[PDB]
């Protein structure tokens, strides 16, 4: 089936983080594509990807980047689709540079930003799912089940 | 007529920021409600608002809070709807406490976080609009027009006179 | 005996930190319960726990959380008991996110916040003990002994 | 009549912040004393105040300090009473130095720390009240009334007019 | 006559900062152009400006941006010319978001970053001048004179009167 | 051939970082010298190095330092050549001290600052190359090739 | 009569801060000189000042700088005298860049660093006084009197009126 | 011989850092004492130590602490001697808490603060030495030699 979510990242090194978004979308059976698109090394690839995303049938883009993290913001610049940004943990500054360069978008071009690291990648997929669930009843039911299981599965006490 | 976006905030002091979300939704002709829901002073009000939002017909919640900013995250805990968070600028720490309190949600319960302050509020409304536009062709057209006009309206050079 | 302190945390991963609170309360023979309550995954469990804490005979709640750490503040929202918050060290931001999301409570609903990590968990238990000692003479004497031993046991010089 | 809470601070400049603790204790009818004790300029005064607090009948100490804020931690070093710390906002670093200097106590000597500034001072008094209410039923009733009124007084919607 | 340095910025609000770069280039008689290019609102304008800069005869680009400051880095992505970045001071985070967004470029695409604010803008122009002076002897002489005068003009003692 | 770029650093411990600048200059066949010059321990060596750099035929200086990182700024003080600064990652503060002490130069004496760590060292060499390419056509072509290969070599998808 | 402390700073703008060091030395009757030495604009002036300070009879150097604050560290590089550093508050980063640039000296060349701003300048003078008092009994007596008076002058309670 | 410098620290865990101060003083043959004094656990020990330091013949105190680091400031409160503070690297916040709680002393009671960690401990000893050298000619000559050797020993190029 045709992808409705695009997951993009700038390098193989981002995959350790973004694989968590990929896994969640697969778990919820949301058709998606997972690609490398680098804002700095392949800016024309980025322009083409973002500009054509809507006409290709994409509904949400999840973009991960670390350091001076420009990939989500520049993606949002070229598409009217919702763009969700995952700050990848950077070696020196632990993703604080990633976080500020993604979340601090000036008014007019938004990026919905999630937590630094694996938690953010998982949550970007969940946020994408909740967006798609607004107009897909079967997915809405699967997301309901996912959240219910998450809630029900929390133990009552720690193991010592 | 019925609201499809809920804008919530903890206090009147937040309105100076959240009014920018309200204005943009109105500009794009998106029906919405604006309420005060305080995570710490009215936690049962929050639980009820969030847990009933979907059945009331809301599609997106925009939540603003400052300091130890728990309102967006706790809203997301009770709803399956997308929740967007606006960090309100705080006096001492300039919204850094607001930002980290909102964006650093552990995996399992998301909040899509926007920039600190008025920019974030405007962008939360634009993000909400982009979500709604996925299923609403008239709104999708209004949003494309809005984005195209924003692009066309950027001047080519600064005014450089003394 | 019935618990007078509740120790709560959002996940098993918090136990490495919160076990230090548990150990100290046991050392001082303070009856307590140690539970998992997750603000985000089990918010109704949290509401019920905090709302009924006083009528169950709890006197102090010690709550640990990391990241966007909402557990202590939301607990305080539903109870009139003193709530003490332990910021758990987070992977990327080393508990600075945990610390700010716990300590920066707006006026009207307090959380007494302790240091990031194991030190904070130990100190939350000690702070709970000093609260209980105000109206329990036998405990006050044991706490006096604990503090005296801590003071007396500090060596006079380092081992080389 | 005799004080059961001590509010201490290093200088008159701290009073702008600590007065919020004082006001709240008075509102809840909690007898207290307010003193200046400077950790660095009057260290022997601090030692004496802290080491005699319990025998003088104090139950809780609220200590405020800014910058390299050592007053709460050193107070806790000499008393077995619960000590609550209020980081006072500093000029350059906006109370971040105050906060870290107070909250990051190594294990063994606790300080329950509240928010930077006026919010923290008000909350230190509320936390002190919640501690005292554990053994004082009349105060417990006054505190429940206060919290209930705070909850009931939150408006349902912001004032949104231009 | 033709420009050899391009000064670009995302909005008119940046000019208060970037005007210091403009003034210094003029002082050193370096022909330049000043334009608004917004990375987020006019991304195709940016692509075209950056990809054609070298063939248009530009030698150095000075780019200023604040907040999530992507303009310098994205300019460098499309040009082989040296790109110098000026972090513009932002309201909440005082240009720290600007600074990290510009300087923390991953290996492979450089931006030479200067200080936050007006100092950085002046220094971007001086750095551009020092690059151009490597091949332009008349400019090298003007720059040496400028640096020598800066050194000679430092007073020996402060004015200490009350 | 005579060096046109100088790479300087304060200690052997900086070499793990600055070797990336050295490798890139060699890859692009840019003649250079790689030296230890310590701002604090050998300040007269620094003064002489920076003061004579231009007359020796150097065109760009790349200077790396960590902690209270004064080497780039003080180099710039004595030369009219462009000075590029690489913040070396420090043990405690992860190069945030290095970054601020290099980039925050007051107006009048510039240092072009690159990212913390190995990325910054590589990018300082690339920035130096782009400066030299302005007036060396053969190098400009090699830099074009380098950038083109970087762009072309980015994979289209991650390896799972 | 001859100076035993040198107070140096990079510009007149630093004097608003460094004047507090000057005033305290005068109060304690410590002969000193006050000069402008800019690490970046007058590096040879700095080298000469620092390398000759000991033979000129100086015992302590107090150096103030803001931003990328290199003056204290580079002074210490050329002198064997104790060098005390005062971080001057900067506009954007509130002296955090000043502080880290001064205090984070690698092992081998020390700078004793004081607080950001006016407090640090006053304390640099007091620290210089405490160093000089080790060998000067009259000054040691004046310093003890000063510290004793500081202690005696702390009020017992705040002024709490409305 | 009687100690003229006191090195104090709050716990054995600080010794890994403060041993560098001890080693430097021994290298320069400066008589000193190395002690554990904990501001929070042994405050009366601290009061007595600082109050009597001058009359015991101490000239400089070097105090190391981490976290909420109160030891140097409180030492300075009770003595007119120069007090030098070493921020010990803390687990979570990497000594940023240590640094701010030591350096940000309000006007009236100074602490001369050195770098976070081992570098700061070494430099506190060197700063103490330079203070003592003002009125001890033999030590001044040894310190001159130490600094000269440090300067002369810096290599001219890195080892590859």
């Amino acid at each position: 089936s045709a992808p409705v979510v695009g997951i993009i990242m700038g390098s193989q090194s981002d995959w350790e983080t973004m694989r968590h978004a990929d896994a969640l979308l697969t778990e919820l059976e949301i058709p998606h594509e997972t690609l490398i698109v680098n804002a700095h090394r392949t800016p024309d690839r980025l322009a083409d990807y973002a500009r054509t995303a809507a006409e290709r049938g994409l509904n949400v883009i999840i973009a991960g980047a670390g350091g001076a993290a420009h990939l989500p913001g520049m993606c949002a610049a070229w598409t009217r689709l919702p763009v969700l940004g995952v700050p990848v943990e950077s070696r020196a500054l632990k993703g604080m540079d990633s976080l500020l360069s993604i979340v601090q978008m000036p008014g007019g071009v938004p990026v919905g930003t999630l937590a630094i690291g694996a938690s953010g990648a998982k949550n970007a997929a969940l946020l994408a799912a909740s967006i798609l669930a607004l107009y897909n009843p079967a997915l809405a039911a699967r997301l309901e089940t996912w959240r219910a299981l998450q809630t029900a599965s929390v133990p009552n006490s720690p193991i010592t």
